[PDB]
């Protein structure tokens, strides 16, 4: 019947109690799974939220058990990392005509960007010409914008890759997709494989290839799964690589900006730095050079979450200011400013939040007086301002800007990174009562700009900010168990996540979930055979423009009622979250 093909890949909803014996659950990609540790995230207080997320984050470093998924520390992964270092090196030895591309959509593209800069700094620092570039879905503007719609075109990925790959002779394309999901990346990998004289593709993500997306890509003939399966075959001859450890599910189901983004840095910085230090030593990269770096990153989780109580506090003050319709500001210097801005933007699509609700600033790029004159005026008793810097920063810029803000608001808080035995100028010190200071041991660093110190701090800040922004919103009751029910459908992945969530929370059939979703999307238009047969992009484009789509679909199912009825029931309830919560009961 119409819509049969569009929806063929969808698994049937399991009967009550057999979620598993169906094999529905064994098919849920790890990156889409519910994390058992957070099944009551919607009840944890600030302190537990920090603990549960710090624990989810810990799973990146957890080793493989004995019939189960390879992980970061597994020998198959580390060995692939070695052989990939190997190949970066070949390009490091012939810079002329050589290029290294790091590419993803959304947070994967964001991660790509940071790391491209870093490794270009390192090559510059040695007086060599920078060989790194990034690519992000929607172009460069996406790096600091919520633009969830642009990951959906394979042609567009291939375009940008063709652009940047100019008249280069040797090109390493590291396609980064956490879910092994983004059509943007799928197209690049496939293009690399049709020209391995020039291209070497390395696919990075955190699902088994058996769980990679297998739904049709609208501008492309093969699926992500097929693309990845073919890369895996080429790996035996070292012409493609698939680097895909399991890190376990996200604490907020499907929120791959968290662990997936963190693991992406951890994995690739490790690997790239190894390749660099070892080319200079004229020695092959080895599992042992990778491990040193991996273990430093693992200390970095420990170090970072040593400050949990102060993390939970800042969480409370972020959450308060948002429950009172105030705003939260994130002010930080160099690369940590950038990470600040990434976190705030991501709250827009992740939580349905205003750009002003949690916003980031670099000293978006608003310098000292500029920020003092324009942003500083608009503050308020209930707002929160957050300062994020190292002690190698312009601490005279810092204390000034804090001085002004202190009058306009008292809920200030800071996150400061020091090597041991650096001290905080006593003015600054007096301005913060419980400060989140994170002090790092000394480590022997090979290069000019201490790139290993940079990676530790960026990562630790990411964890802190992610855990804060995410927990702030959970506290406001806006998450259901460990799902964001009320998301904006802005791409095909998110369409599938909505449909899966409808099956999960209603328990009702596939066909009914699909119908209720399309009805809620296209209302006031009824279901026609055209709509049923439409490509998924048509549904996304209409759904993107609307509110409460998923809650309305779910009410419809729960009350076995029409869209008209569900909408009017929603409007006659204190809140979305109450309407849904009470219908589920
Ligand atoms: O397009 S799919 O091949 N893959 C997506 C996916 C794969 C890899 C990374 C992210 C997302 C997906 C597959 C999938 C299977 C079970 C439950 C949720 C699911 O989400 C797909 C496969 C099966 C699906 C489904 C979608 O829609 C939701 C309901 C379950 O049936
Ligand atoms: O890396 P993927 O699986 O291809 O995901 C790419 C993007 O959808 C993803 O990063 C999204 O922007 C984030 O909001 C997920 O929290």
């Amino acid at each position: 019947m119409p819509g049969t093909k569009r929806f063929q890949h969808v698994i049937e909803t399991p009967e009550p109690g057999k979620w598993e014996l169906s094999g529905y659950e064994a098919a849920v990609p790890i990156t889409e799974k519910s994390n058992p540790l957070t099944q009551d995230l919607d009840k944890a207080d600030a302190e537990n939220i920090v603990r549960l997320l710090g624990q989810c984050d810990a799973e990146i470093f957890q080793e493989e058990g004995q019939s189960t998924y390879q992980r970061l520390y597994s020998e198959s992964i580390l060995t692939t990392m070695v052989q990939v270092a190997g190949k970066v090196q070949e390009v490091l030895k012939e810079p002329d005509g050589g290029l290294v591309v790091l590419s993803g959509g959304g947070t994967s593209g964001r991660m790509a960007f940071l790391m491209s800069v870093s490794f270009n700094q390192l090559m510059k620092g040695l007086g060599q010409k920078p060989l790194y570039t990034y690519l992000i879905a929607g172009g460069d503007r996406s790096v600091v914008a919520s633009r969830e719609g642009t990951e959906d075109s394979a042609l567009h990925g291939i375009e940008e890759l063709k652009k940047v790959a100019a008249g280069k002779k040797r090109v390493i394309v590291i396609g980064i997709s956490v879910g092994l999901s983004a059509p943007f990346v799928a197209g690049q990998m496939d293009c690399c494989m049709n020209n391995t004289a020039v291209f070497l593709p390395v696919l990075v993500g955190f699902n088994p290839v058996s769980m990679a997306r297998n739904d049709p890509i609208e501008d492309w003939s093969s699926t992500f799964r097929q693309v990845a399966e073919r890369m895996q075959k080429m790996q035996e001859k070292q012409k493609a690589f698939v680097l895909n450890p399991a890190i376990g599910p996200e604490g907020l189901s499907g929120s791959s900006r968290m662990k997936g983004g963190s693991a992406t840095k951890i994995l690739l910085e490790t690997l790239l730095l190894a390749a660099h230090k070892t080319v200079d030593q004229g020695i092959a990269a080895s599992q042992r050079c990778l491990l040193e770096i991996l273990r430093t990153f693992e200390r970095a989780h420990q170090v970072t979450y040593s400050q949990s109580p102060k993390i939970a506090t800042l969480m409370k003050s972020v959450s308060t200011s948002l429950e009172k319709k105030g705003h939260v500001y994130l002010v930080g210097w160099q690369t940590l400013g950038i990470i600040a801005i990434m976190d705030g933007v991501e709250c827009i699509h992740t939580f349905g939040a205003d750009f002003r609700d949690v916003r980031g600033f670099l000293i978006f790029t608003f310098s000292q007086e500029d920020f003092l004159t324009s942003i500083l005026p608009s503050l308020t008793e209930i707002d929160t301002v957050v300062f994020i810097f190292t002690l190698d920063d312009n601490l005279t810029e810092v204390q000034t800007i804090v001085e002004q803000v202190k009058e306009k608001t008292n809920h200030i808080q800071a996150l400061a990174h020091s090597t041991v035995g650096q001290t905080l100028p006593i003015p600054l010190k007096k301005l913060f009562p419980s400060i989140i200071s994170i002090t790092w041991p000394l480590l022997f660093f090979e290069y000019e700009g201490n790139f290993i110190q940079k990676f530790q701090r960026e990562l630790s800040t990411k964890w802190v900010l992610n855990t804060v922004s995410t927990g702030a919103h959970v506290l406001l009751g806006k998450i259901l168990q460990n799902h964001m029910l009320d998301l904006r459908i802005s791409n095909s992945k998110l369409f599938w996540r909505a449909l899966a969530m409808l099956q999960r929370f209603s328990g009702q059939s596939k066909a009914r979930c699909i119908e209720s979703l399309l009805r809620a999307i296209h209302f006031p238009q009824p279901l026609s055979d055209d709509i049923r047969a439409a490509p998924i992009s048509c549904h996304v484009q209409v759904a993107h423009e609307k509110e409460q789509v998923i809650p309305i679909a779910l009410l419809s199912l729960l009350f076995r009622c029409s869209i008209t009825e569900a909408q009017a029931h929603l409007a006659a309830a204190p809140s979305v979250c109450e309407a849904v919560r009470s219908a589920l009961a």
